[PDB]
């Protein structure tokens, strides 16, 4: 029923919009890296995330503005954005600010930051291999974005949302990155119909994004694939796990939910669309948000196909958002997708 998934989507908004700071900020992903002695948190990257998250589920301007404002006045010197204004700028963070951002395309001062953003966004595109790298390698100093580190491959993961972003913000400059990206996309998929990521624990996080940019340019195919492989995959009572033999989590069945609204929602996939939404409704915390599981790899800066060893080309162990504000996020939007089907 439309109204169990309206009562869950506005508790889950609730939870975020209570998790923010005054001043605009989700922080999560709070880890030990290798090197320095105190913890880092994302606040950019998972302000831009969950922002975007809210704003498509029609949060209002009071919870939306001051993170898009806390944003603005928080944008790393040299351009863009990161996991946090201790880190190094990255193109997903800023890929993720974009998609916030084209929430106030036209209005002429927004249509501008958003024009400025999508040109930081670029400064991780390469043209040759047809796909936007994480990390720009950094010649000198103990973040691991030096040069020949795996951290500034081409990622697909990062290039699929990179799309994303470059297509919301509404350009038609950027239909020739957008059309590249797509044909890496479509020439990287599995003969399964998943995709690989770089910083993901799995085969869902890619497929969801990589997908959705094929939707958008009409190309069908490679979404019916996957599609079909996340049938397959469907654990027996109803949620997703990663894609490589994980058990039912919210992150996982909110990113394999969308993909089937894609490739014909109700009149071909009810079944498992509603199996899935029960498992989301049963599983949603008191405080509406979802549980946690390790969900992001920090590969070694060696290893450039982390997917080929999962467990052996860590960094560090595989990170979840303790706060829960990222996995909630991601459910949020899948609600959104749900609510706007037939
Ligand atoms: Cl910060």
């Amino acid at each position: 029923r439309e109204s169990a998934v309206t009562e869950a989507l506005a508790r889950a908004v609730r939870f975020l919009e209570k998790a923010r700071t005054a001043d605009g900020r989700w922080l999560d992903f709070r880890f030990r890296f290798v090197v320095g002695d105190r913890d880092v948190i994302s606040s950019q990257w998972v302000t831009a995330y969950a922002g975007e998250a809210l704003a498509r589920a029609g949060a209002g301007p009071a919870t939306l503005e001051p993170a898009r404002d806390w944003l603005m006045s928080h944008s790393h010197p040299g351009g863009g954005w990161g996991f946090s204004l201790a880190t190094p700028a990255d193109a997903d963070s800023t890929a993720n600010v974009v998609r916030f951002l084209s929430h106030w395309r036209g209005a002429p001062e927004w249509d501008a930051a958003l024009g400025e953003a999508c040109a930081q966004l670029l400064r991780y595109w390469d043209e040759p291999g047809r796909g936007f790298r994480t990390y720009r390698p950094a010649e000198r100093p103990g973040w691991a974005s030096y040069p020949g580190s795996s951290w500034c491959d081409i990622h697909l993961c990062v290039t699929a949302l990179a799309a994303e972003a470059l297509h919301a913000a509404g350009d038609p400059r950027h239909r020739p990155v957008l059309e590249a990206c797509a044909r890496l996309l479509r020439d990287s998929q599995s003969p399964e119909g998943f995709w690989e990521a770089y910083w993901w624990h799995g085969r869902t996080y890619t497929t969801t994004h990589a997908a959705r940019l094929l939707f958008l340019l009409g190309d069908t195919g490679p979404v019916t694939r996957a599609a079909h492989w996340l049938r397959g995959a469907q654990q027996p009572g109803g949620g997703w796990g990663n894609g490589t033999g994980s058990e039912a989590a919210a992150f996982h069945t909110a990113l394999a939910l969308p993909v089937l609204l894609l490739d014909g929602g109700r009149a071909r996939h009810g079944a498992a669309l509603d199996a899935g939404l029960r498992w989301l409704l049963r599983a949603q915390q008191p405080d509406g948000s979802w549980a946690h599981v390790p969900i992001m790899r920090m590969p070694r800066p060696e290893v450039h196909a982390p997917w080929e060893d999962p467990e052996g080309c860590l960094l560090l162990p595989v990170l979840t958002d303790r706060n829960r504000l990222f996995t909630t996020a991601t459910v949020v939007s899948a609600l959104v997708d749900f609510l706007a089907a037939s």
